[PDB]
């Protein structure tokens, strides 16, 4: 009966360092990210297109309640470094132009994120980017 925890337990441990490679890929990009036309931006199509490869990579290999809490964390990890990203280049939630754009961009992510098999009714939590 073990056998039964001893799985879930071990696919935690793949989950976090999962993660970690995100994390760090959402730190490399986020950090040089400048706001601009057009939408989606260069950097956020890149980061689209990454998390794209990464769900195609797991979904056949875990559950599917595994890979809804995997990209849980990663949308956290990626809202924490945006909302750091928009602290620092002084872009806040006012609806001016520059808000606008960050705005759309974000649209588009969620709008591929929700779009990956099993991740349609995510709760996101996007607007906490802005603070």
């Amino acid at each position: 009966d073990h056998i039964t925890k001893d799985y879930h337990d071990h696919i935690a441990e793949i989950s976090a360092k999962l993660v970690a490679i995100m994390d760090s890929l959402f730190d490399k990009l986020l950090s040089k990210y400048e706001v601009k036309a057009p939408v989606p931006s260069p950097c956020f199509r890149n980061i689209c297109k990454q998390m794209t490869k990464m769900h195609e990579a797991i979904f056949d290999l875990l559950p599917e309640e595994q890979t809804q809490m995997l990209f849980l964390r990663i949308n956290a990890s990626y809202k924490l470094h945006l909302k750091k990203q928009l602290s620092h280049l002084n872009v806040i939630n006012d609806g001016g132009p520059q808000n606008g754009l960050v705005t759309a961009d974000v649209a588009f992510y969620t709008g591929n994120l929700q779009a990956l098999k099993g991740l349609k009714d995510l709760d996101l939590n996007m607007a906490e980017i802005w603070e």
